[PDB]
């Protein structure tokens, strides 16, 4: 249902938050 | 420089997940 | 059920994260 | 140094708030 939407939007936008910060941890190490 | 860019790119990325996590958690609530 | 609790603890995970966030924006500015 | 301290602390943060997520995400599936 709606629930089971949301939770996947809210798991894509994690995925984006982690890459955001995988490349701002490189910039800071490179 | 780019290390200031690179803290800017991931301030954005922070407030889109915090955005995020609002609209889960008024799903959950909803 | 479980998940209900779940969501509570991993509600409580978000705002330490939230806290650890603006600590390091802080830092960042200070 | 200052910076290079918040921003470890900050790592720790985000580690943390990636377990809980794992954890939140099992308690979904199970």
């Amino acid at each position: 249902g709606e629930f089971a939407q949301a939770y996947k939007e809210f798991a894509k936008a994690y995925k984006e938050f982690a890459y955001a910060y995988k490349e701002f941890a490189q910039a800071y190490k490179g």
